[PDB]
């Protein structure tokens, strides 16, 4: 076998990116300021965190074993519980005490044959009394919300029709449906997309098989009252390249950014329309909704080049680190239109941004508040001379949050400080009567001065001010998505506005 | 109640002394170099680590909740398990989410009435299939060696005759007895010492009640073939002072360092002889043995002033931090002598030292190897300008280990580096046939550059060289005692030479 390294090496595991790999508990976290006593619930987040050194050099951040953090809040006190998802990969590698899974989404490089290759490191959502740890090449892994025990691969009582389940299902706050899809839904290199949904009772509702024009990456999607929308990143998969040891994904500069639109209920596969947006990178969706005219307003991060620059085109053409900005775009789509090309989007703000969140009580409907990460290159905002030697590589950087009020156009910006960076935020309604976007924002900070993590609590009345700063004595490696599960919500999801 | 702080403040919890308070697992620790594959067993150590901020300002290091680390070795791989002892204090404070126990060994300052005030933070030893977490004001807490679960207060099947059990029992390698005592054995301020022992079958053997000349601190003791030996630190307890909120301990410059000698088997309390060594501080015992003449050679750390300077005399007189050195002393005692005053000891080395270990296969018998912590003020050995601002306070500092060969007088010194300090080492026999003092030494390092801990593995053939350096991504706060439990030893203790 290729030798197994016994310590981590390379920039992707240096500095603040160095794996800690702890599982367990830290109760009664230290708090500067005061956590509002009325906050009750749990912030779950997932980070990629390799449990064992990879035999693949410069293994991407996206390929690390998913480790779940839960921050449990009650009466102004907070406890941390942390545990790895017991994926097939995690368990077999733990047994062997060495890495066995190879390159990202390339089974031809694995040292053993895996049935499930999930690292379960994309998202951690709540559904019908379980956590689901998501990874878009795999079914979910189900976990216990209280103990973070892994139950195992979850197939929705034998109903799951797809080999793959998106990291970005949407929760309809009115119907209480979980709306889902998977791409490469019949395995490596397949252009099959399976669109499917589950009612609040756990029974499958929709199942529609459609066909993508290319085998392209569909990381996120959007859901409106009457439509589902599939933006395709121009990363394309060729299995013959993979069999020779090559990358799953390769940029294609010659294609549009396809945006498929399908009727949400009762459709056939042939009902999809593949609109063609200008070439670019489909980032995370804030939210989509139908306006008065029945037109889809799709609000999402959008870049004009390959954000995932480590997967360039066939000739190695692509951007350098830190070069590509994504902007908060609005696309207008009309399902009734026969014109496939779409105009350039309008932009809601100037900021280099990503990881947009809304008040999910209006998900799939018109929203007027968005919270998002920003990266401001303006001199002084980040002390790069101090931070970059301590940062490692392989993960995106955010040096603030912004709150856009879409009606007034007012923006507030939270800057944690020149030697701190942020992850994706969560929004918490102040209470069950709170107006849209009124409540608390929490975000995990990397503090490069202390080389510790912190959890900031902000009030939406003034996003510039920390109400509380929870001071962890360990590092939580930069992670991906996370979710709030409020104690007042019996099914784990907030009530509609 | 006095207010409960919600974050740690003061020098005793600053820098590397800041509590982490993690419990759980980190498997497959990163390793630089190579752990000898034949090493099989577990290194257990205990640190004081306050679970909650104290309502007592500048609470001493000795008053922190005991947290147990286990480093489990097999086939050159190592896993960490970490868990707090579930003392009465730990559990009640966890339930309340605030500190309730008050000043060190002063129940009159507690916010609730405790039955057992143990922090179980002094030592962690193996006995008849359990760990015993020791604290000299209390009985032991029994724990599971594999899971570190706490079973509860341990009273040896109802046989424990004393309220108190020393942090420093001795294991006789020939008889397989655990030889024990407790001072203040009938409660606060009592001069009762209870000497007791347990045979390898768990049955109590000796129980002898004796009377100390003063109510002084007897932190450690020594055992030979035919005698047990009780050195008294001139810290003295007055319960009336304690009832007014004063300190348990107060130095007395007017008394000798008493050294009691009692026949090991069949004695009455009146058989003790209280020899009178020159005034000074009784540090940790390396080992004691009887020579050819039947005279006791007692080898221990010994200082000429109050090492515990935060407990000065009645008029507040005593040394400053970093002023008092302890030296490796040899005292000669003759039980048959009627002369009580003892000569000044001879000194085996000149180093400022503490935390001596021997090859416990010759415990209670003549030894010719000692391993110990040293603090060398020689320019450059420690980079104080870098270290001291990051160090915090309240704990002793060691910047190397030394190995003394008592026959040849040769000393080897291990220096981890200018920005690292050490804890107490353990010795591991190379194998069951190894000569005395031949095998491995392990020691936990504080790395102030990384603000991480590391576990160094040394071969006694050359103590200056690390064969392996195990790199923890967290800090383990400076701790006290620890022990090796070898897999090849059925009763957890090594076979006699
Ligand atoms: O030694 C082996 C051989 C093998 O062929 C499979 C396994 C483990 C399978 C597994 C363990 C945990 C999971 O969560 C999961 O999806 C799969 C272990
Ligand atoms: O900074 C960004 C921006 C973005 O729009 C998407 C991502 C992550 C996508 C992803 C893609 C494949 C994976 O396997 C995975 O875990 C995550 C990260
Ligand atoms: O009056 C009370 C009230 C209470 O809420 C708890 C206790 C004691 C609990 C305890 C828990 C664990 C231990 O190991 C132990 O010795 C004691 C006593
Ligand atoms: O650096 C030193 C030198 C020494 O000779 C003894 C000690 C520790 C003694 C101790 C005394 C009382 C306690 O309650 C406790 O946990 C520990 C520490
Ligand atoms: O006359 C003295 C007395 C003393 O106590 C220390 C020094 C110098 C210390 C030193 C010099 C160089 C270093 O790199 C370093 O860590 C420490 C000089
Ligand atoms: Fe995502
Ligand atoms: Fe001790």
């Amino acid at each position: 076998l290729p030798p197994a390294p016994r310590y981590f090496q390379g920039e992707n595991t240096a500095g603040f990116m160095r794996p800690v790999r702890f599982e367990g508990d830290i109760t009664n976290l230290e708090v500067v300021g005061e956590i509002p006593k009325s906050i009750e619930g749990t912030f779950y987040r997932v980070m990629p965190e390799p449990h064992l050194p990879s035999f693949i050099p410069n293994d991407p951040w996206f390929n690390g074993d998913g480790n779940i953090s839960g921050f449990y809040f009650k009466d102004g006190h907070v406890d941390l519980k942390q545990r790895y998802v017991r994926t097939e990969k995690f368990v077999r590698e733990a047994e062997a005490r060495r890495s066995l899974l190879g390159k990202y989404r390339n089974r031809y490089t694995d040292l053993v044959e895996f049935k499930i290759r999930s690292t379960a490191n994309g998202n951690i959502v709540y559904w019908r009394g379980q956590l689901l740890a998501l990874k878009e090449d795999s079914p979910p892994y189900a976990m216990d919300p209280e103990t973070l025990e892994t139950f195992g691969v979850y197939d929705f009582d034998g109903q799951l029709p797809s080999l793959t389940f998106t990291a970005h299902p949407k929760f309809d706050p009115v119907t209480r449906e979980m709306v889902c899809f998977g791409y490469e839904a019949k395995g490596d290199g397949t252009r099959d997309i399976c669109y499917y949904s589950f009612g609040p009772d756990g029974k499958i509702a929709e199942t529609v098989w459609l066909v993508s024009p290319v085998c392209g990456m569909i990381h996120d999607f959007a859901v409106t009252e009457n439509f589902v929308i599939f933006p395709i990143i121009p990363l394309v998969c060729d299995v013959e390249r993979m069999k020779q040891g090559g990358d799953h994904w390769q940029w294609d500069y010659s294609i549009p950014m396809y945006i498929g639109v399908l009727p949400r209920r009762g459709a056939q596969g042939s009902d999809v329309k593949w609109f063609e947006a200008p070439h670019g990178f489909a980032g995370h969706v804030a939210n989509a909704f139908e306006d008065d005219k029945g037109h889809i307003q799709l609000q999402m991060a959008y870049a004009k080049d390959n954000v995932f620059f480590w997967w360039p085109d066939a000739n190695g053409k692509g951007p350098r680190p830190g070069e590509v900005e994504a902007h908060f775009a609005n696309f207008v789509l009309d399902y009734q239109s026969d014109k496939l090309p779409l105009a350039e989007p309008t932009y809601l703000v100037d900021d280099d941004m990503e990881f947009p969140r809304i008040d999910d009580r209006v998900a799939t409907r018109k929203h007027k508040h968005t919270f998002f990460c920003i990266f401001d290159r303006k001199p002084g905002v980040t002390d790069f001379e101090f931070v970059m030697p301590r940062a490692g590589g392989g993960a995106p950087m955010s040096n603030g949050l912004a709150h856009l009020n879409h009606e007034t156009g007012d923006i507030q910006r939270y800057l944690p400080g020149p030697r701190k960076l942020t992850g994706e935020c969560i929004f918490i309604p102040r209470n069950s009567e709170a107006a849209e976007g009124d409540g608390y924002v929490m975000v995990l900070l990397a503090n490069y001065e202390d080389m510790c993590s912190e959890l900031a609590v902000l009030d939406t009345k003034d996003l510039t001010n920390e109400v509380a700063l929870i001071k962890l004595p360990v590092r939580l490696r930069p992670g991906l998505h996370g979710n709030w599960v409020d104690k007042s919500d019996v099914d784990g999801h907030p009530a509609p506005l």
